[PDB]
Parts: structure tokens; C-alpha cells; sequence
DNA sequence: TTTTTT
């Protein structure tokens, strides 16, 4: 046969070109899956791999018709495809891919079995990927003031250091954490340290995706997530003011999920998988429209409390009550931040807590007693008790303290349940929680018969 | 071999051409790199360079095919990107580029190793970049006119020189800065000036990206601020009048950021680059809806004093208080100024200024003095402390002068509050200052105990 | 209004 379609079947059996679900050909081109869905990379691969074939092939690899030729043989032959970005647990480059399990680099053919589509942008190195640097004592240094390493402050570090590390890894994660501070505290300083450690696996999007309807028309927002690792969003307004937009829970649940319904602009597609974990800076408490116990479990605050000020105004910093520690700042820290000069000691130290929490299994906890929103539900959960069959034979002390046993259930009227839980909430800066939580669980036998299924515990213990 | 693919890697070696990670190709021609869509810049290129390859290759680049076939070669051997705009401290022409560290100019390959997309839109003249100058003459008596060098004057002098300086400086900058002055007082003429410095560099932008969201739909005004190093926002609304717009704090905080988020109309872009340094002039005090200690940490403030008046009015304008000086107005200034006369001569003092200031770091520091909103917010932390363990131990005096004990935590009743801080400020006109200050910081005890968690160091320290 | 569409 023709030596064309000859050079096409050589080509197809090393494998270095593959066909995704989404309709788009990836090409495995210095040491990287590459794809482009507006310019047929396809020729660049015929091109570069000129020199792995025999030299009477070689030659008429140099004219473009020959290589179209080619391509379009490659093409009618491609009719399959192959599923891409399967394991959670491999940090991808620009020149090979790493394990997070052992912690070699693998290069070539061995990083080829790993189809992942997305990279950081940059070449590995190994001189600079170590312990002992002149650099990593300053980057331990600025680390340890940001978060002091003291006993009052382990809980906190631990939630900063998995939170941190988490970002490497491409699973679904099943919670958002918020970032709580003053101004100059250091939270953008970790926001860049991040991004200059981590590349194109980071990004950060507006807070339209919180406050807004994510499936109505295209938006461009939702679509960029579409495997990353790290989204960041920043500088939430303060809710007190009037007209703001309080945070809708539904979005927070919807961004919890495997996969993202959004469109871009221009686009019928419209699933996004999620492997990204979402950070949010902000300088006040969030307001959420609704609470209930599936929003209280997909929330986690980590605090920063150091202050980085400049000698004239030190000793007003010293009379608040928001910082823990006052430090003078360095002028020149940000350009040195911007020249990528911590990039491999802060990856390496990611690494090194990665192998702490996550070897194991993934996963990320939520801590709901750092919200003061919360607090009204959370010690509701500890002063009632469903009723149950096992509270009727007790009626005798009930019926003492006001209970009815009405349809054969012990129960207790809204009135006669108002003041008692008015004598362990303050009923003043409560006022709306009250009747927020009496009106959501209203039972009424008749216009005037008014009772709740309810009991308290310690009225339930023996006197 | 081919004799076209010689002559494409013969062209391709001398780096002409290069991939950003835009997805756009930028060529080298007229001492400047150029890139646009839809032009053949490529074929430009190879047409121009013509005469820099050996005599049996040239005689082949006139044929348009052939100069297609190189393009296809080119484009196929173009495999990886590269970052672009990476020096702050060069100021790009259209034929060189300046550094402004040593002052002396390049131009040819020497301004090829430096990749700078924008242009100043002009060509460097040597000769008019000179100090003994008859247009120097001028210019200086017009700055000085502008701003007198007078002791009193001599801070703010200072400040007029920075931020101007700044527009030289490609990085990014971190704070506000408010030309604040009367009608005819220089402040457009200061405007034209620069205008007619830096070209293209400069841009104008209305005040709608200061009182409306950024993130909500297309927003243009945030798309052409890309890589920019000058904005003016001109005529201020008054916002005494009803229905004014309240400036946005948040709009402030976003506006300060390296990335700015935004969309161009027609596309899914979200990243923007921000290099310039913003300026509003207003004939008015500004009014911000929240006052918090990180918006009165990025604002600027400098002062325009002298006015220019036709004779006619002078009698009305020597007498007011809210000038200092009166000049003669000059009806032909304006006609000088466009055309572009005093082009290289402000330029000159632009440069010496920043080596005055930006030479070891370039960093531009906030003047919350000089702002009649923030003396209230700046006077109440002096004069306030936070209670603590270390206030603790005077617990028997402290009650003499109306404080409370609860939770172990000394405390001030509110009513025992409002008329000693009512001894420093009136409540004719701060009273909704006070209230608010107030809503903040109150907690409560009980139904009716009023209180609040701080202590004054008048009524702590010894008289 | 703007993605839409050209
Ligand atoms: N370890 C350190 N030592 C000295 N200075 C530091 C250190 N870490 C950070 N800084 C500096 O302190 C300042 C803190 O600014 P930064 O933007 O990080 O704070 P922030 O709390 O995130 O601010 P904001 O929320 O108001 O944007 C910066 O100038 C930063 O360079
Ligand atoms: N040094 C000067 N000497 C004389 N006239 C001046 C001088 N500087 C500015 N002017 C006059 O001021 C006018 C422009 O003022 P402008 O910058 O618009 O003030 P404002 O910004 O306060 O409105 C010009 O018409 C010019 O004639
Ligand atoms: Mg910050």
C-alpha cells in the first residue's frame, strides 16, 4: 500500500493520540496531554515525531499537504473514545506527572498512563524541590507568624495546614471554608503563595456564584471551574448594610456536588465535574437566608489573628481586641512573592502534609460552633426531645408540669412552650429566632386547640 | 531536504515569532511587537525579512504561496508559550524602549528582549529628551504655578510628585488618590499634561465602576483596564444632592487587587491584569456608605489651592477662603497643550522624579489625615480600650466611676455612656455617627442591662 | 440588554 496511510498506522499504534467523550482530540507532546479545540494539534504531533520513524519516512513529513493527509487518515482510523482525569491522587506538570503517594517524579511512557488534561503550567524541578534551602527557613519563618505554632493555637494550624493541603488533591470534597480576619492579617499573602505554588490548577471567580441563579442563561463563572483544583473568592460585602444579598443555601449545597450544572457562553454543554476545593477571604460573619442541618455540615472557619503594621500606628494595634500578636511588616515581601521565589518550598511543604491527614482517606470536617448563627439551632438540639411512645407512661410528672396526653402523645401547648424556652434564651437579641423556631413546627387540632410534640430533658429526669 | 522548510527554520531561529498563552501569535516588525485576529502579520514578516537570508532564498518569499507554505511550517513548529509584560521598570515606545533605572534608550534587538505588548503609540525623539530646553522654562513655571514651593506647601508638593511618578511604573499599585480642588484651580490641565506624556497608556473611564457591581454581566469598563498604568474618573456627581450614588467600599477593595475580575461583552474572559494608578477629581468631599479600617487604608488625598480668574472677577475671588493665591488666566495654554508642545519636556521631570522616589521599591502610602468622615473613626480609637486581663486588678476604683462587673469582665453601662462620650462629640452632627459606632459593638446582658466592652483610658489614667 | 446570530 501507500506509504502515507503506512506512516498513519505507525503512528495510531504508539498511542500518542486519543479521543475524549467530549469530543475533542488530546495529543501527547512533550511529555503532555495537549488538546486545543480550535487548531487541529494534530499536525504539531506528526511533526514532532518525525525522528522516531525510519529515515525513508521521514522526508515527506516536510510538506503541510502530506501532513493533512495524514491527519485526515488518523482521523477516519480514531473511532473510539477513552475516559481522561481518573486518578485523584497525581500531580501533573509541564514535563511529567508526580505521586503523591511515594513522592517520585515520573517521566516519559510513565507518565503517559495517567491521561491528565489539566497541568500547573511549569517545568518540574528537582535541585529546588528540597528540605535544606536557604529559602525554606525564611518561608518557615513567615509561616510560623502567620500561624504561631502555640498550644491555644494547634486546633486552628491543623485546620489551616489539611485545608491547605487539600488542594492537590482532584476528588470531590464536601466542604467550603471561610477565611475570618482583620485587614493586613495575611490572608492574601497565602492566597499568592498558593497560587504561585500551585499555577494553572488555581483560579478564582466573582461572588456571583453565591448570591445568584447559576442555571439561568449562560455563565461564564461556573463554566471555568471545570477541572480545577482551588477556587478562591474574596471581599464579601458586609450584610448589615441595606440591600445586600444574603448567601443562598442552595448554591452552598449545589457546590457540593460531583457535578456542576452551568453554560458558557456560546455553548449547549452543560456539566462541569467538580474537583476543586472553594476557599472564601472575607472580613465579616456571613448571613445566610435559611439554616438547617444540611447547611450546618458543609461549613468550616479557620481564624487569623496577627497584625502586620507599620511603626507609626503599633500602639493603636495594641489596644484591640481582633489581634493576638503585632509584628512589624516587610515592604519587600510581595515582589518577592510575585518572582516565584517560594514556589517549590511551599510545594514541597504541601507535600510533606499531604502524607500527614490524607494517605489514608480524603476528607474534610465542618465545625459549626464557629458561626454565631449557629448557635440558636445547635443548643436546640441539646434541651428537646422528640415525643415517643416511651413518655407516655411518665404522664403522671408531666401532667404535674403542664403537659396533655392528647391522641394518646404527650404534647405541650405554644403558649405554655414560649416562656419556658424564654428563661434560657435571652428573648431580647433572640426575638426572631424564637419565633422563627415556633412557627416552623405549629400544630393545631382546632381554632383554639394549640399544642407542640415536644419535651424538655430536664423535666424528663427523675427529681 | 525541503527547501522551504530550511528557509521557515531559518526564520523561526531568529525568534520573530512567538506564542503567548492567549492563543495569539506575536511578530517582531518596525521595532515592535504587533499582534491582531484577523491580519497576516506572518506573512508580513516573512515579506520583510527578506533581505536578511542568503540570495537563492529570498528570490522564493515573492510568491504568496510559497510565503504560505513557510506560515504552515511556522505555525507548526510553534509548540509552547511564554509570558509577556514582565518588567515594571521599562516604558515601551513604538520604536525602543526606555529604561528607567540608567535613563539611556534602546532600541533594535536590544527592545526585542524585553516582550512589552502596549505601546506608548509615538515615536522617541533623542533630541527633545533634554534638560536645557527654552519649553522647560515654561512647563516649570506652569507646575509652579500649579503648586507653589512654599514651606507650608511642601508635604502635599511631595505627594503631587509621587503619584504622578507612578504613571511610569508597569506593577501594580495599592491605593487611591483624589485631586481635590475647586473650579478652576489646574486639575485638567494636570489631566492633559499626562495625557499627552504617555499616549495610549493613559485611559478614561466614568464613575459607574465606582457606585455599581463589577461581577453582574458584561462590563466593559473593567476589559479595556488591561495592562493599562493611568486612569481618570472626571466629574464626580455631588453627592449632597437627593438620589446621588454612595461610593462602594467593596468597588474600592476589588479596585486594588493585581486581578480583577470582569467580562468583556461577547466573551467568557474573567482575568484581568491591573497596572495602572486610578485618579478621580471632584469639587466635592466624597462620601463612602461603610467606613471600616481597611477602606481608610487605601485612600489619598492631594490638594489644589490656586486659582486662575479672568481680571474681570478677581475682586470676587481674592477674598474667599478656599483659595490662597490668584494668577492671570492664560486663553492660549490650552492651545499649546494639545498640540503636543510640552510633550518630552514633562516627560523629563516624570523620569527624574522616579528616580527620586520608585528607585529601591515602588510603594505609594495612604493620607487618612485629610479626610473630614475618617477624623471621626480615627479619634475614637485613641481614646477607647479594649477590657483585658491587664485592666482586671483595678476593680475597686472602676466602680466609683459607674462601671459594672459581669462575667468577671469589667463593663460601662450605656446610659453612664452617652454623656461622657457625649463630652467630646456633639450630637447635632455626629449623633448617627455615634449610633452607629454604637450598633457594632453592643451587647447585651440581660433584657433591660445595657452595656458595652470597652473602657476609657481618661477615666483609667491618673489626672 | 444580550446572547443570539452571521
Ligand atoms: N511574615 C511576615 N512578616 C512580615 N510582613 C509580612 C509577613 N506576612 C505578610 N506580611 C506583610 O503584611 C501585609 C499583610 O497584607 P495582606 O494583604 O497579606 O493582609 P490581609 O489580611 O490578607 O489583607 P486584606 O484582607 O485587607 O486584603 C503585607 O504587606 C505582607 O507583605
Ligand atoms: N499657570 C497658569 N497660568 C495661567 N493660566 C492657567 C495656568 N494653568 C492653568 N491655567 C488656565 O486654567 C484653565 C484650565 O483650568 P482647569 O485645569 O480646567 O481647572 P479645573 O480643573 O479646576 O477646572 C486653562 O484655560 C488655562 O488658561
Ligand atoms: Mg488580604
Amino acid at each position: 500500500g501507500n506509504k502515507l496511510f503506512n506512516i498513519a498506522q505507525r503512528i495510531l499504534d504508539t498511542n500518542s493520540v486519543l479521543l475524549t467523550e467530549r469530543g475533542d482530540h488530546i495529543v501527547w507532546i512533550n511529555n503532555s496531554w495537549k488538546f486545543n479545540s480550535e487548531e487541529p494539534l494534530i499536525t504539531k504531533l506528526i511533526l514532532s515525531i518525525r525522528h522516531q520513524l525510519p529515515k525513508e519516512y521521514s522526508s515527506e513529513l516536510l510538506c503541510p499537504r502530506k501532513r493533512k493527509t495524514v491527519e485526515a487518515n488518523i482521523r477516519d482510523m480514531l473511532v473510539d473514545s477513552v475516559e481522561t482525569d481518573t486518578y485523584p491522587d497525581k500531580l501533573p506538570f509541564k514535563n511529567g506527572v508526580l505521586d503523591l503517594v511515594d513522592g517520585m517524579f515520573y517521566s516519559g511512557d510513565d507518565a503517559k498512563k495517567y491521561t491528565c488534561t489539566v497541568s500547573t503550567g511549569f517545568k518540574f524541578d528537582d535541585t529546588k524541590f528540597v528540605e535544606d534551602s536557604p529559602e525554606m527557613e525564611e518561608l518557615m519563618n513567615i509561616i510560623n507568624d502567620i500561624q504561631p505554632l502555640t498550644d491555644e493555637n494547634k486546633k486552628n494550624r491543623e485546620l489551616y495546614e489539611k485545608t491547605l493541603s487539600s488542594c492537590l488533591c482532584g476528588a470531590t470534597k464536601g466542604c467550603l471554608t471561610f477565611f475570618f480576619g482583620e485587614t493586613a492579617t495575611g490572608k492574601s499573602t497565602t492566597k499568592r503563595l498558593l497560587k504561585s505554588a500551585i499555577g494553572d490548577l488555581f483560579v478564582e471567580t466573582g461572588q456571583t456564584i453565591l448570591t445568584d441563579v447559576l442555571d439561568k442563561g449562560p455563565n461564564p463563572f461556573i463554566a471555568n471551574m471545570h477541572l480545577k483544583r482551588s477556587v478562591f473568592c474574596s471581599e464579601l460585602p458586609d450584610f448589615a448594610c441595606s440591600g445586600s444579598k444574603k448567601i443562598r443555601s442552595d448554591n452552598i449545597k449545589k457546590l457540593t456536588e460531583p457535578c456542576v450544572i452551568g453554560r458558557p457562553c456560546f455553548s449547549n454543554k452543560i456539566n462541569n465535574r467538580n474537583h476543586a476545593t472553594i476557599i472564601i477571604d472575607t472580613n465579616y460573619k456571613p448571613v445566610f437566608d435559611r439554616i438547617d442541618n444540611a447547611l450546618m455540615r458543609r461549613i468550616a472557619v479557620v481564624r487569623f489573628r496577627t497584625h502586620f503594621s507599620q511603626p507609626s500606628g503599633r500602639e493603636a494595634a495594641e489596644n484591640n481586641d481582633a489581634y493576638d500578636k503585632v509584628k512589624l511588616l516587610d515592604e519587600g515581601l510581595d515582589g518577592k512573592i510575585q518572582n516565584n521565589r517560594y514556589r517549590f518550598a511551599f510545594l514541597y511543604l504541601l507535600v510533606k502534609w499531604y502524607k500527614k491527614y490524607h494517605i489514608p482517606i480524603m476528607k474534610l470536617y465542618p465545625t459549626p460552633e464557629e458561626i454565631p448563627d449557629f448557635a440558636f439551632y445547635l443548643k436546640i438540639g441539646t434541651l428537646l426531645v422528640s415525643s415517643s411512645v416511651k413518655h407516655i407512661p411518665l404522664m403522671t410528672d408531666l401532667s404535674k408540669k403542664g403537659y396533655i396526653l392528647y391522641d394518646n402523645v404527650v404534647t405541650l401547648p405554644l403558649t405554655t412552650f414560649q416562656q419556658k424556652i424564654s428563661k434560657y434564651f435571652n428573648s431580647r437579641l433572640f426575638g426572631h429566632d424564637i419565633e422563627s423556631f415556633i412557627n416552623r413546627h405549629k400544630k393545631f387540632a382546632n381554632v383554639s386547640d394549640e399544642y407542640l410534640q415536644y419535651i424538655f430533658i430536664e423535666d424528663i429526669s427523675s427529681p
